[PDB]
């Protein structure tokens, strides 16, 4: 029985510790960092019911399954389970209905209140390409708490850390207006990325030359024209404009 090991020796990784999701590592991955919130992840999975029958796998699509993590584009068990994996790692998941499909189930193969089994391999994980151009890459350190997002003309209060290829140049808590980061010596990218950020959201930002300081560079910071920068943005508080 392949489901036996994860059912009896599986580590509970749920926040409530209700045994909703149980995990067993089959192959150890490589590296140190686990994929973050919003990060684009590439996987190969195999889903089996409590009776043993397979219902869904990425291999019969003949391609890797890809999604944004933490966004609820998959079942809750995946969002949590994969967020604990390393690159190249294979693991097993025993997921209670509360972290899967629940009392309603899924037509036509998943029954009501079904406990499920999953073997997922994390093939690769990449950052969140904020504008589908690779210009600004986001990797979220911490989830925010916001129903809304700062708009153009929104007054904001953020902590900001900026480095130039490994040399940090900017560190401060700034209060400014969205669209007008220029005045406070702030790249266009930050202002562009704030529009897709929540209250209390920490994230790391990889800026392309187009969203850095541009052909001008930044002399007071000692930054050459069209330089790639790395920022940590912490949106503390904001007020949207009319």
């Amino acid at each position: 029985s392949p489901t036996a090991t994860v059912a009896e020796q599986g580590e509970d990784i749920t926040s409530k510790k209700d045994r909703g999701v149980l995990k067993i590592v089959k192959r150890v991955g490589n590296g140190e960092e686990t994929p973050m919130i919003g990060d684009k992840v590439y996987v190969h999975y195999k889903g089996k019911l409590s009776n043993g029958k397979k219902f869904d796998s990425s291999h019969d699509r003949n391609e890797p399954f890809v999604f944004s993590l933490g966004k609820g584009q998959v079942i809750k068990a995946w969002d949590i389970g994969v967020a604990t994996m390393k690159k190249g790692e294979i693991c097993h998941l025993l997921c209670k209905p509360e972290y899967a499909y629940g009392s309603a189930g899924s037509l036509p193969k998943i029954p009501s209140n079904a406990t499920l089994f999953f073997e997922i391999e994390l093939l690769d994980f990449k950052g969140e390409d904020l504008f589908e151009d690779g210009g600004i890459i986001r990797r979220t350190k911490r989830k925010g708490e916001g129903y809304s997002n700062p708009n153009e003309g929104a007054t904001v209060e953020i902590h900001l850390e900026g480095r130039c290829g490994g040399r940090m140049f900017d560190c401060r808590d700034v209060a400014f207006t969205v669209g007008e980061g220029e005045d406070h010596d702030i790249p266009i990218g930050i202002d562009k990325a704030l529009e897709k950020m929540q209250r209390e959201e920490q994230c790391i930002l990889y800026l392309g030359p187009r969203y850095g300081f541009g052909e001008a560079g930044k002399p007071k910071f000692g930054i050459e024209p069209n330089a790639e920068l790395i920022y940590e943005v912490t949106l503390k508080s904001f007020e949207k404009a009319k």
